[PDB]
């Protein structure tokens, strides 16, 4: 190793403490992620694994955070030695990068529960030699920077993390491991992924990380969570704190999940002064139209969640309903099991509970209910027109019967007169599903033709025999 100059804020005292320290880090050249890191993990160890002896903040004494980074340091230098791998240009080679991830991995426990809370940071992967998958990639690019590698940074989409690097960043390389079960493409390039057009690689539209977005990643890795009761209060403002002062500094600008992160702190503790939580999140979607082609999912389902915790149920179905337009010009791929299964809770458990609940306040008389909206209807079948269309031409299918039952029940929560001012056009809609298409007559008649509808939905051929 640490500069002077970074260790004449220790010691940590206080949550603002760590936020200076994060604001000096930031106004330099290069912050230093494992420095960073290394905090951050300390103060969430002390206030959410284990709180005996709290009495205000966990102090971040510099003996204790430099002997720390010495032990990173001194692992990453002994164990690469870069005389072996000559940087032609002032730019990485693939097996240089490979040979971090090795030692990354190489040092890790051999088994303990990759899923845990609180093993995201490089206090996590000094002090218990445990890391999360996308951790794992962190700590390449930690380990990276500190050996100088200028050039290799975080890729980053919605369910993965990978680095990139070399001449003009332009390469890719595979350092964890993704899901559970999958072989991994260590090493490889993530260009097979890009071109089946797969969720996972957002089709080429995934971040590409400066170092000042890699500290707004480890900023939302932060986990607030205690038990699944009871989070840290401290946690939460730290990270609220740290999100703000990177917004402010712009270093959200083109990070949509950052800005979601952020609307949902805020919707929990608003901040005097600064922007609503619905500003926030559609900054989210803003950012993913300006710097990802608009193809990414989370911007919407963050402010979807949003409007369902709030009743809104018209702008969660739009939010939905937007979602599935994404999803649309994806292929459904192995892999993408993680988006599949939040569409299907979506469907399948969400969106019936809230109209079964907006049915009872209809009984009760509400007004303006999204059951008499036809408007809410045709977000309803454009939700499903787009899970449809992801479908199509897909290796793997995504409807079956059990999608269809929630489907035949949310039609009939709107009456008959409010589904017929749909117009579907080839409120007004048009669908580009096939499967939606041929359902369009069944979907404004009086009875709903449940038999019809499954049939239409799954492309079941036959009824049954006897
Ligand atoms: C499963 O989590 C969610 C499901 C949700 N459904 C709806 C609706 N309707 C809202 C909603 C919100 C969440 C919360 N989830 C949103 C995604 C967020 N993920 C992220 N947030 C910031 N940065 C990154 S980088 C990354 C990929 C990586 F982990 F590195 F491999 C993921 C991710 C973590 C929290």
């Amino acid at each position: 190793g640490l500069k002077a100059a970074q260790k004449t804020l220790f010691p940590l005292r206080s949550i603002d403490d760590v936020v200076r320290l994060f604001a000096a880090e930031l106004g330099r050249e290069e912050p230093d992620l494992v420095l960073l890191s290394l905090v951050l993990g300390f103060v969430e160890h002390f206030l959410a694994v284990n709180r005996v002896g709290l009495t205000y903040f966990p102090v971040a004494d510099l003996s204790i955070i430099a002997a720390l980074y010495a032990r990173f340091t001194a692992q990453i230098r002994g164990a690469v030695d870069l005389s072996l791998y000559p940087r032609e240009g002032g730019v990485s080679s693939r097996e240089l990068v490979k040979k971090v991830s090795d030692v990354i991995w190489n040092s890790l426990s051999r088994s303990y529960f990759k899923d845990r809370a609180h093993i995201q940071s490089l206090f996590s992967f000094i002090t218990g030699t445990k890391l999360d998958s996308s951790g794992v990639a962190f700590a390449v690019v930690g380990a990276c920077q500190a050996l100088g590698l200028r050039d290799v940074h975080l890729a980053l989409s919605e369910d993965h993390a990978w680095v990139v690097f070399g001449p003009n960043g332009e390469q890719t390389a595979e350092v964890t491991w993704h899901g559970k079960g999958n072989e991994d493409r260590r090493g490889q390039t993530v260009n097979a992924g890009v071109a089946e057009r797969s969720w996972l690689y957002l089709k080429g539209s995934y971040m590409r990380c400066d170092r000042k977005m890699e500290v707004a990643f480890m900023v939302c890795a932060i986990n607030p969570s205690i038990d699944l009761h009871t989070d840290s209060l401290e946690l939460l403002q730290l990270q609220q704190k740290l999100l703000w002062l990177l917004y402010d500094l712009g270093h959200l600008e083109r990070y949509p999940m950052a800005l979601g992160n952020l609307a949902d702190l805020e919707e929990l503790e608003p901040t005097p002064g600064r922007p609503d939580p619905l500003t926030l999140y559609h900054k989210g979607i803003a950012s993913a139209k300006t710097y990802y082609r608009d193809e990414h999912i989370y911007p919407y389902m963050y402010l979807a969640g949003y409007h369902c915790r709030n009743r809104n149920v018209r702008e969660a179905l739009q939010a939905w309903a937007d979602t599935a337009t994404v999803i649309q010009d994806y292929n459904y791929c192995r892999e993408d099991e993680e988006i599949y299964k939040e569409f299907f809770e979506v469907a399948n458990d969400v969106i019936p509970n809230l109209l079964k609940e907006a049915a009872s306040l209809l009984e009760a008389g509400s007004q303006g209910s999204a059951l008499q909206d036809p408007e809410c209807f045709a977000h309803l079948l454009r939700f499903y027109d787009g899970i449809c269309k992801w479908e199509e031409g897909s290796p793997t299918p995504v409807l079956h019967v059990g999608w269809a039952t929630f489907l035949v029940q949310s039609l009939g929560r709107f009456e008959g007169q409010v589904r017929q001012k749909v117009r579907i056009v080839s409120p007004v809609l048009t669908f580009q599903s096939e499967k939606m298409k041929g359902m369009k007559e069944l979907l404004v008649a009086t009875k709903i033709n449940s038999s019809a509808i499954k049939l239409q939905l799954t492309a079941q051929s036959q009824v049954q025999m006897k």
